[PDB]
């Protein structure tokens, strides 16, 4: 007679049932990830077992594996909350929005959502909330698909084939940085936590190992640090910022990616961490300059240009090329034990601010009693260069060490970006 959480240890394996979304779980260079991918597998190394996750065809397929025996142990779907299915403890905040096409009439509140073009995906709690509003306006028109997720339905209102959608912020946030079109209308309701579902019944043994862990989650940062990291997008970089790299990913980039992917292929790096760096350096333009003679795409001073054999800085594939030979060579030089991925954390930090104030920077980390290896730590010290109390006390004096905090965290974030809509 075991219980669920018998089973799943005996079977020593985690079946986790997901969508197929950004948001949810896909694949990377290192493998599987996503926020809830990653939740998940936190779960079940805490159980001690395999995470194996399945992918449903769409919601109505996901809630009848769920619901079958043998099937999934539970949903990890960017959910939002029948004997057939039950709930863990929320864990995350999201609010319905409609979302339209930048240009065209922005609805301001339900009512205008009659004559719009509308679609949402087929058993979604988007589509139950349209269905509530159909009964109040009777002449409101909106359709259900099966056969398509909530990123697709976002570059449908961004290319101008439906009007309108429903879906949750957190969701819009994560993919307003690939559809430079697409804005936010209006709250359709407030936030509302999401939350795993598991098989109907009377065992809570699960369902207490679950909610165990969600709240072991939130009080340690993990929820947090997973919603900042996929999430983030525009608490990071503003609203405007993120569709800004949307316009600039899809009508800038193509004319330099080749560029990119050359030089990784030379140096052995990925290219979406070289192109991140030429985001934050240019906004990918090959003709900016700077007030101290530093030029281009990448940024290179005359020195970095003539050390790395680059004749004219204002070619877009000459500072591709020197600014990625000189990342690569920065990195390089770094203490060898430091590993990946601070090693490359450091390597922006130096990038930016130079090697000097950065060994500054790492000198103040030891003499506070932190590691001078430990990314964390240095990070914790470089606005400090900018800071008279402190740079004082340094060799090289006053830097915009935090200029660099901003540099490095947003690199990482392009660099993400990048990684989740472009091949290796
Ligand atoms: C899955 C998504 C579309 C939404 N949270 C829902 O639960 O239907």
């Amino acid at each position: 007679a075991p219980t669920a959480l018998e089973r799943v240890q005996k079977e020593g394996v985690l079946r986790v049932i997901t969508r197929n979304s950004p948001a949810t779980y896909f694949q990377d260079r290192n493998g599987e990830t996503g926020f809830e991918y990653e939740l998940a597998k936190r779960f079940a190394e805490r159980l001690g077992v395999e995470l194996k996750i399945e992918t449903a065809d769409n919601l109505d397929d996901l809630y009848a594996q769920l619901s079958r025996e043998g099937g999934p142990a539970l949903a990890a779907a960017g959910l939002t909350p029948d004997a057939s299915v039950r709930y863990s403890h929320t864990y995350l905040d999201v609010t319905p929005q409609i979302i339209y096409r930048n240009g065209q009439q922005r609805p301001t509140r339900p009512e205008d959502l009659v004559g719009k073009r509308i679609m949402v995906l087929k058993g979604s709690s988007h589509a139950e909330q349209l269905a509530e509003l159909k009964k109040q306006y009777p002449e409101l028109k909106y359709e259900e698909s099966d056969a398509v997720e909530v990123v697709d339905l976002l570059r449908m209102v961004d290319v101008g084939d439906i009007d309108l959608t429903l879906v949750d912020s957190n969701e819009l946030a994560m993919n307003q940085v690939y559809f430079p079109n697409v804005r936010v209308a209006f709250d359709f309701g407030e936030a509302r936590g999401l939350a795993w579902a598991l098989p109907g019944g009377d065992d809570d043994s699960l369902m207490n190992e679950v909610n165990a862990f969600l709240d072991q989650a939130k009080k340690e940062g993990l929820l947090q640090r997973l919603k900042d990291r996929y999430y983030g997008h525009v608490d990071v970089l503003g609203y405007v910022g993120a569709y800004t790299f949307a316009q600039h990913l899809q009508q800038r980039l193509p004319r330099y990616e080749s560029h990119f992917k050359q030089s990784g292929k030379q140096l052995d790096t990925d290219w979406r961490l070289l192109a991140a760096i030429g985001y934050q350096e240019s906004l990918w333009q090959p003709g900016a300059t700077s007030k101290t003679g530093v030029r281009g795409l990448m940024m290179l001073t005359n020195r970095t240009a003539q050390a790395m054999g680059v004749s004219n800085r204002l070619d877009p594939k000459q500072s591709i090329q020197g600014g990625s030979k000189y990342f690569v060579q920065i990195r390089s030089e770094l203490p060898e034990s430091i590993k990946e991925p601070d090693r490359s954390w450091f390597a922006l930090a130096a990038y930016n601010i130079g090697g000097a104030h950065l060994e500054d920077a790492r000198k103040m980390a030891e003499k506070e009693g932190l590691n001078p290896n430990k990314w964390l730590d240095v990070k914790k010290m470089l606005p400090r260069l900018a800071q008279k109390q402190w740079y004082a006390k340094t060799r090289y004096g006053y830097a915009r060490g935090g200029e660099t905090v901003h540099f490095v965290q947003n690199v990482r974030r392009y660099y993400d970006i990048l990684t989740w809509v472009t091949q290796p």
